[PDB]
RNA sequence: GGCCGUAACUAUAACGGUCCUAAG
RNA sequence: UGUACCAUUUUGAAUAAGUGACGACUAACUAUGUGCCAGCAGUCGCGGUAAUACAUAGGUCGCAAGCGUUAUCCGGAUUUAUUGGGCGUAAAGCAAGCGCAGGCGGAUUGAAAAGUCUGGUGUUAAAGGCAGCUGCUUAACAGUUGUAUGCAUUGGAAACUAUUAAUCUAGAGUGUGGUAGGGAGUUUUGGAAUUUCAUGUGGAGCGGUGAAAUGCGUAGAUAUAUGAAGGAACACCAGUGGCGAAGGCGAAAACUUAGGCCAUUACUGACGCUUAGGCUUGAAAGUGUGGGGAGCAAAUAGGAUUAGAUACCCUAGUAGUCCACACCGUAAACGAUAGAUACUAGCUGUCGGGGCGAUCCCCUCGGUAGUGAAGUUAACACAUUAAGUAUCUCGCCUGGGUAGUACAUUCGCAAGAAUGAAACUCAAACGGAAUUGACGGGGACCCGCACAAGUGGUGGAGCAUGUUGCUUAAUUCGACGGUACACGAAAAACCUUACCUAGACUUGACAUCCUUGGCAAAAUUAUGGAAACAUAAUGGAGGUUAACCGAGUGACAGGUGGUGCAUGGUUGUCGUCAGCUCGUGUCGUGAGAUGUUGGGUUAAGUCCCGCAACGAGCGCAACCCUUAUCGUUAGUUACAUUGUCUAGCGAGACUGCUAAUGCAAAUUGGAGGAAGGAAGGGAUGACGUCAAAUCAUCAUGCCCCUUAUGUCUAGGGCUGCAAACGUGCUACAAUGGCCAAUACAAACAGUCGCCAGCUUGUAAAAGUGAGCAAAUCUGUAAAGUUGGUCUCAGUUCGGAUUGAGGGCUGCAAUUCGUCCUCAUGAAGUCGGAAUCACUAGUAAUCGCGAAUCAGCUAUGUCGCGGUGAAUACGUUCUCG
RNA sequence: GGUGUACAUAUCUCCCUGUCACGGAGGGGU
RNA sequence: AGCUCGAGCAAAUGACUCUUAAUCAUUGGG
RNA sequence: CUGCUGAUAAGGUCUUCAAAA
């Protein structure tokens, strides 16, 4: 049957939440919340190719900080830090000049165990006409190769352009779903394939936490050093 | 021994309802 | 015949390519159109609005001066099986026996040489086939040489078959000796029991069924005792049995009579096996003539059940069942397995003869059974009594339906029996065996407010809301058993709004890309106006164009338009039920099986033992939140009757200790404990089913509209109304109506708000006006207690409906808001068949708060507290 | 009486069932 | 009226469903 | 411990493929 959103049923236990501030009034409380929405937003839609794997905002009575976890930060920086200045101006028109932005580019380290990046990775192969057997195969087989517990693939929808509806699920390792204590991180995409749209939903399995505690911690950003600027 | 209705072209009624008789 | 052919003879790519196919067999794919229509097809099968199968185009593939379609013949087809098949369950062993002709047939000797083998000779016309070569430019073709098969005659071979002449006993019979039988026919005899009749006792029913009714009975039934008559069948013995060729054979006896088993130093000396045709027997039903008739019972009559009952049940009841004599000749006539012969492990019973001599048991020869390896089989299974290794003979089979039908023939008194097709039609068949599920008015076990025990309701009345139907210009669309109907919609007067009428607009109300300037958009005041919109005004923040304000401009924007049966996402349901699978291994030709089943224990595929299985994943459980006791931290805005209360951390409960029994998990009881054996509640919902729901939250493939299905505005509509259903509220009342005084909550919410107090008003509320951005101020607690009154009535119940006067929100309250006051006072006196929820702070009942919200008959939804029950014996029934 | 003679059948509403029939409760028509 | 005596069939249009049948309405047709 | 217990319009998806990593 149904269940619940792996992520939504972990949050405020073992998960921070993504955005960080406390409005004013129920006014404003819209109004930030929606230009949240439009930020993280583009920097999924658009800038892709850098496999951005999350994107925290965090703001006060007036200013906002944006820290942008990324695998490949090259792309966000450009030729010289130039486009740079270009999503910079974008995030000012988003939510306004009269604001102080503090944006942050972090380079996440072991990206492999992200479901976000794993999942735009399975999409965009799907999107490019790969065969689906081999493409969930190499995805799955070099998620285990980084070295993590189980990954559970789900890819639904009008598969490899037929006129009937299935779905295909690729387990490999113990993935505990009703447990509480495990890090399950879990990201949903849509390949857009030209006979119409592919549901890809991945879990992965990231270890138990024994600690208690709302996150306040890194991730799987630690392994290697998570240190990048833009910000001042 | 009667009467009435009834089958996906029409037609008919395998079938159903009922009155009477000792039995039709 | 100026022909084949030849030549440096002029001209010149000039004179020349179609057909089938493209989903698989079978090499070769996309688009457009159609939309179970038009059409294709050798077979499977395509076409129901996304067709690689149809029609067209493009592309590609197979052949080519040919390519397809049609007809016929052969092969593939071991699918008439001599080479080369079968008959237990798939088509096929006659019902069984006695058997002439035919086929086959023990051992040895001799002769001949009919089959068999071999040499010589004659012939089997030429052409054709195969091999070699020559000639046409090579080939096709022509020519040339070689190249078999059968018959006859003659000459040899003698192993095998046939013929003939003989010998032998081992096959088969005969005799003597042992011997078991429900083997058969004819004639007598016997006892239980039913029925009828006769005679006694007796007094209201008997009979029959799921329940009854027809029926029998005061004319003395049923019952009881004695006797008589007649008919049919022969308890117990009676079997993990006997006899016969099969059908079949069971009280006792006599007579006549058939076959079989064992041992044979005896005799005949292959006399044997099978058997077309022929003859004999052949369950039961049926026929003809004559007898007989107790019981039972086709047909028939009545009573029941039933929608109907010509059936199942009951009461009667003729033929028949019985005997003699003549026919019929069919059966699931079954071991679904023809007979004969030789060989091939074993183990356990039982029956008969023989060897020993208490039984019992041992050996040998046979009959009848079970288990079981090799071997066979598609599998089930057979397995010394073969379905195994082989031979001989007979019968039979050749896809299903037509059809065991029709015609002809033979038999019969008759019903009918034997024999037995085709025309036509299908691609398979009421094919065989086995596997996984589903289902069973099939079993075993176990669960759930499922049944049971209770409480309170629903269906009856009025009202609110939703739906079906109908009406209308529209009554926007969706949801339709459980799993739709107070659902989407957590707010339809305008807006919402997607609908109708009407007035207006066109790169547009909104957006990007481009050539281009910014020295605006708002808002408001005038006039026209239903308002959209137009003509004039202040010409505006700013920052030189950043955003936006524009011109030009074609790509386009736009769609709550269709398709939830093209989809993503989300959700309902089985179900918080305990299931769903995988890797390796093993078993099986294979689907598949094992693990997951078996025994205990749980809510649990929870765990422990067992086990050709060993492990693993998702699900279960725990980790998460909250309530129940306590410690510590902190004491304001709580408390301040001093340790409540609030919120961080922590302790505590772990089958931890004990007794019982179990191998162990574990189950039950006791102690202490606030809490005991998932302590109560929540979040948490596996693979998948229902092509379940949503294109109208959002996104999106494809189709459709593009001065209109897109946009703005005003009015109407979603609120209609002969009706029907669902969910709720209010009642029909003294456990109550009205009036007065009055005590005790929790949670939540609040600066366009919560609104304390005061004044005004019969009241909704109005004015003034503090307090509170909140443990501080505000949001009246009601049921409950006491007192007064009503005194069982359509009422001081019940409030619907209706008229009038007012309050608030809002531009605006008529369609269509709600509140207050006054007045009127429908139904309804406990609700038919039938149904719903609930296992403790639960049902019932009384209030308070919040979400969407300017306002709202939300009586709806989500929450909080006050009072606070009854019952559970049990799984026979009911749903899952 | 709509059909055979107030009755039955038939008609309507509600139960019943996944649905229909059967079955059960109620109403009307000379 | 196309057929049987404005009615009922026949035909068409829609609703209905994956698409039909059936059903539901509407409807021209003398 | 044997009441009664009848029926369910037609055609249909759903396996694309292992060449292999
Ligand atoms: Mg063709
Ligand atoms: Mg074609
Ligand atoms: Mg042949
Ligand atoms: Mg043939
Ligand atoms: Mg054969
Ligand atoms: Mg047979
Ligand atoms: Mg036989
Ligand atoms: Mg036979
Ligand atoms: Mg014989
Ligand atoms: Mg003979
Ligand atoms: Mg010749
Ligand atoms: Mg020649
Ligand atoms: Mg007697
Ligand atoms: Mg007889
Ligand atoms: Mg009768
Ligand atoms: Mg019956
Ligand atoms: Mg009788
Ligand atoms: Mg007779
Ligand atoms: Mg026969
Ligand atoms: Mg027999
Ligand atoms: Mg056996
Ligand atoms: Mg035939
Ligand atoms: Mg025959
Ligand atoms: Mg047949
Ligand atoms: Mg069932
Ligand atoms: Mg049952
Ligand atoms: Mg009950
Ligand atoms: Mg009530
Ligand atoms: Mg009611
Ligand atoms: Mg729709
Ligand atoms: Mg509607
Ligand atoms: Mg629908
Ligand atoms: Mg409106
Ligand atoms: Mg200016
Ligand atoms: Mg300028
Ligand atoms: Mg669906
Ligand atoms: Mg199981
Ligand atoms: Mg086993
Ligand atoms: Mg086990
Ligand atoms: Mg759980
Ligand atoms: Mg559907
Ligand atoms: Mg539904
Ligand atoms: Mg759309
Ligand atoms: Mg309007
Ligand atoms: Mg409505
Ligand atoms: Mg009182
Ligand atoms: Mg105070
Ligand atoms: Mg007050
Ligand atoms: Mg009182
Ligand atoms: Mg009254
Ligand atoms: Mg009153
Ligand atoms: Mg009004
Ligand atoms: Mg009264
Ligand atoms: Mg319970
Ligand atoms: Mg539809
Ligand atoms: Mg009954
Ligand atoms: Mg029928």
């Amino acid at each position: 049957g149904q269940k619940v959103n792996s992520n939504g049923l972990r949050f405020g236990i073992n998960k921070n939440w993504i955005s960080r501030w406390t409005a004013n009034s129920h006014a404003q409380t819209a109004k930030w919340l929606i230009e949240d929405e439009k930020i993280r937003n583009l920097f999924f839609v658009n800038y892709r190719n850098a496999q951005v794997s999350n994107v925290e905002i965090e703001r006060t009575q007036a200013t906002v900080d944006v820290f942008v976890y990324a695998a490949q930060p090259a792309f966000l920086i450009g030729s010289e830090n130039k486009n740079i200045q270009k999503i910079t101006k974008q995030i000012k028109q988003i939510i306004g000049r009269t604001t102080n932005l503090d944006l942050t580019i972090n380079e996440i380290g072991s990206p492999m165990l992200s479901a976000r990046i794993i999942a735009r990775d399975l999409a965009n192969a799907i999107e490019a006409r790969v065969p689906l057997r081999t493409a969930m195969r190499q995805s799955l087989i070099k998620v285990l190769k980084a070295g993590a517990n189980g990954i559970k693939v789900l890819v639904s929808g009008r598969l490899n352009g037929a006129e009937i509806a299935r779905d295909k699920m690729y387990i490999e390792g113990n993935m505990p779903l009703s447990t509480l204590r495990a890090d399950i991180d879990y990201a949903l995409e849509k390949a857009q394939t030209t006979y119409g749209v592919i549901g890809v939903k991945v879990w992965i399995n990231r270890g138990m936490i024994y600690t208690k505690g709302l996150n306040r911690t890194p991730a799987h950003i630690l392994h290697p050093q998570k240190k990048q600027p833009n910000r001042q």
